[PDB]
């Protein structure tokens, strides 16, 4: 089993025990969004990440207790209707929000249980993408494209196939990357690396990313829910805080952001298209969209390819 996480007095991860870091839930997020979680029958506003002012122009003190008819009266009944109590748990709310004085905000909301979990963030070719990775006639050219398109679309220096082996070591198997940089085809890399659990949670939630890998992570306050005395589930959360273990891997390959979706092959997962830019980098909400509906579009051919 996982171990409890760092605010509940589990160990801190090393090299022997990656695969039982509880990544689901570290309490906290990037600060590149807001994150408000909310009970989903009042609205209440229990959790409030400790940077909200910097995108809803209230401090946490005050939003926290507050309902999200009173918050966001534009958005409560939308929301009420789309997210309803019981509801699939994939579904998702989404809106965009014109009232902040120097952008607009993107609104993505998801209900684990009795919990909504509001994310705030700033914000021909699909065609394209869709019958290039459809088209393609072999498992070499579908992989050549897929990182290509990806590239196109989303802006990052590199994006790569990733393929695991029966071992879970993986292996670059394709790639697209910026003028002059160094291959990363036919690199190998030790199991632990991508550790089971992430690989597991990688099956259910299909893409995540680090938009900075030297920002500090933002804690959720207060951190355990007040519904349950227990962690928020946030492996749904884009928002998430990232694995420290991971995001000090990424530093000392010289990677700023990093961003991947899922491949994923008779419920298994078989890879991962992967992306690398060298600063800092916060791919815009729309192209993510994006991203995961061409990792759902590669899955299949992949699927049947094979
Ligand atoms: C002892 C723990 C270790 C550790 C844990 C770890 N790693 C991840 C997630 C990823 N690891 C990835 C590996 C690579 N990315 C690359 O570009 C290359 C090679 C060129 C490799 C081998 C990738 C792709 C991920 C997924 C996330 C991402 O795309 O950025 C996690 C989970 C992170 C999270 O979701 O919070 C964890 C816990 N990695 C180790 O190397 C050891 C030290
Ligand atoms: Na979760």
């Amino acid at each position: 089993p996982f171990f409890p996480p760092l605010y509940l007095g589990g160990p801190e991860i090393t090299t022997e025990n990656c695969e039982r870091e509880p990544i689901h839930i570290p309490g906290s997020i990037q600060p590149h969004g807001a994150l408000l979680t909310a009970d989903g029958h009042s609205g209440e506003v229990l959790q409030v990440s400790l940077n909200a002012a910097t995108f809803l122009g209230q401090e946490p003190t005050v939003l926290r207790g507050q309902t999200l008819a009173a918050l966001l009266p534009d958005q409560w009944p939308a929301l009420q209707t789309a997210l309803p109590p019981g509801c699939q748990d994939a579904l998702q709310y989404r809106a965009t929000l014109d009232w902040p004085a120097a952008g607009h905000l993107s609104l993505t909301v998801h209900r684990v249980a009795e919990l909504l979990i509001l994310e705030f963030e700033p914000t021909h070719a699909l065609r394209n993408a869709m019958f290039a990775l459809e088209s393609a006639p072999n498992l070499r050219a579908l992989a050549e494209v897929a990182t290509q398109t990806v590239r196109e679309l989303s802006g990052f220096d590199r994006v790569m196939l990733y393929k695991f082996a029966p071992d879970a070591t993986g292996e670059v198997i394709a790639e697209a990357r910026r003028e002059g940089m160094q291959a990363y085809l036919g690199h190998r890399f030790p199991a632990s690396t991508t550790p089971a659990q992430a690989r597991a949670l990688y099956t259910r939630h299909l893409l995540r990313l680090t938009a900075d890998t030297r920002a500090a992570a933002v804690p959720l306050d207060p951190v355990l829910n007040p519904q349950t005395n227990a962690p928020t589930p946030l492996g749904g959360a884009v928002l998430r805080a990232t694995s420290p273990m991971h995001m000090q891997y990424l530093r000392n390959m010289g990677v700023g952001s990093s961003l991947s979706v899922s491949v994923v092959v008779g419920g298994q997962l078989w890879g991962l298209i992967v992306c690398h830019h060298q600063t800092p980098y916060v791919l815009p909400p729309d192209l993510r969209t994006t991203l995961e509906y061409l990792g759902r579009l590669l899955s299949l051919q992949v699927q049947r390819k094979e």
